[PDB]
């Protein structure tokens, strides 16, 4: 009925250190993975993520309705017309299992040239009380630059996989104007579940979020363990195994329209499964004013005619159109 995705498991350490080579080998099996299913877990990544799961747990499981309508985004809260990234994703019981809480650059202050001229898709962070949360915002802000670094390294390997040299991507990837974001997602158990949460997908599969490509460079997540995901191939969909000590990275959009869609973004969705667990992604994304420009690694002089696509525009339609299609998450 239902195959497994091969999802190989690459250590990429090697793209922390000045093994050339070393670093090369790795860029190989990213290729090879980003043309076959398009997905790979990164291990031997450097990341606490017992500590990241830990102290994700620990917010989710004590933030009151009082705190989740203060910190809402617009869709929830009318008061707040500038959070339409940032902020509290609540669950509707009865109707919506999933809720979460995105925050995105935390150089996004309001001194910031993009948020005083009021740029789309910037925001300034919001945070609950330290006192009702201690150290979370500390943590939070810390695990964005420790998840920051991990993709600066991936970017290295995507970059030679593709024959260019080692920054053609990580040069655009910057700490004062990455649009990158981080959502931790709670996916809880029920009983009973809310039918209106399950969506049945044309083969009949009972989902929490449809089919989509991610809208990012990369992206770069951590998942509790709990299998969930399933990558689109042409002989239906493919189980993706669940690894909580690694990371699963996957091409977006983005990248298939620079390399011309060698390197596809791949079509993945979410099953239902009635079980507490968690989803932690870091959309790798861009600067708003980054461009780069496509190219064709299956031709000899490598030319497209693709046109240049300003990260920020894409980003902004992108966010718009997956909310327009697969609902207001
Ligand atoms: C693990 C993923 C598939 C996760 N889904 C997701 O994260 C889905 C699909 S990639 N992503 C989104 O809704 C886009 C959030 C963008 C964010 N608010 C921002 O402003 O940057 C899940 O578990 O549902
Ligand atoms: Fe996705």
């Amino acid at each position: 009925s239902v195959s497994k995705a091969n999802v190989p498991k690459i250590d990429v350490s090697p793209l922390f250190g000045d093994d050339q080579a070393a670093k090369m080998r790795v860029a190989q099996q990213i290729d090879a993975a980003s043309r076959d299913t398009g997905f790979f877990y990164a291990v031997n990544h450097g990341i606490n993520v017992q500590r990241l799961s830990q102290k994700t747990k620990e917010f989710h499981m004590s933030i009151t309705p009082e705190e989740k309508w203060d910190l809402a985004i617009r869709a929830y809260n009318k008061e707040h017309q500038d959070q339409v990234r940032a902020g509290y994703y609540l669950s509707i019981p009865g109707k919506k299992a999933v809720e979460s809480f995105c925050y995105l650059n935390p150089n996004f202050t309001p001194d910031h040239p993009r948020i005083q001229a009021k740029t789309p898709t910037h925001e300034v962070n919001v945070w609950p009380d330290e006192t009702k949360h201690p150290g979370f915002q500390d943590f939070a802000e810390q695990y964005y630059w420790d998840v920051f670094g991990l993709s600066s390294a991936l970017l290295k390997g995507y970059a030679l996989a593709l024959g260019k040299e080692e920054n053609f991507f990580a040069r655009h990837f910057k700490p004062d104007d990455t649009l990158a974001s981080v959502v931790l997602i709670r996916y809880p158990y029920l009983d009973p579940y809310p039918e209106a949460a399950i969506k049945t997908a044309a083969d009949g599969t009972k989902l929490s979020f449809e089919w989509h490509e991610d809208v990012s460079l990369i992206t770069v997540l951590y998942q509790s363990n709990v299998q969930n995901l399933q990558v689109e191939t042409a002989a239906g969909y493919q189980d993706i195994e669940a690894d909580d000590t690694g990371y699963l990275i996957d091409c977006g959009s983005y990248m298939a329209h620079l390399t011309n869609n060698y390197y596809k973004a791949p079509i993945h969705r979410v099953k239902w499964v009635n079980a507490e667990r968690q989803s932690l992604p870091f959309f790798v994304n861009l600067g708003y004013d980054s461009v780069i420009d496509p190219f064709d690694p299956r031709e000899p002089n490598g030319k497209s005619d693709r046109e240049p696509l300003s990260y920020g525009d894409y980003l902004q339609n992108g966010l718009v159109s997956l909310i327009n299609k697969n609902g207001q998450t």
